[PDB]
């Protein structure tokens, strides 16, 4: 497996996999998936922190 | 900014926020986004590599 290229976007990786494709070329693409999450409030960073840790344990609504 | 945590799915991460916010805590999250293109026939691996580059300065159908 070597890598093709690295692209930022669905359609264009897409896109271009299409016009591999069906020229005789299969190839592959890998979407990446994450969410990060950040706070601005410093202060609040605490109570955040917290009711999250307690929220995780909490599999239920976040899932 | 300080990160609160990190996630791996959005309802999970919209769930959190949603919960955080209504709660007088404004927090921010960030979905990661890259598409890497891996090809298998190494052999193929230059041909794609010759048209995709001449495909990548052509703006009209990838994008």
């Amino acid at each position: 497996m070597l890598m093709i290229t690295s692209f930022a976007n669905p359609r264009v990786a897409q896109a271009f996999v299409d016009y591999m494709a069906t020229q005789g070329v299969i190839l592959t693409i890998q979407q990446h998936n994450q969410s990060d999450v950040w706070l601005a409030d410093e202060s609040q960073a605490e109570r955040v922190r917290a009711e999250l840790a307690r929220f995780l344990e909490n599999p239920a609504d976040l899932e």
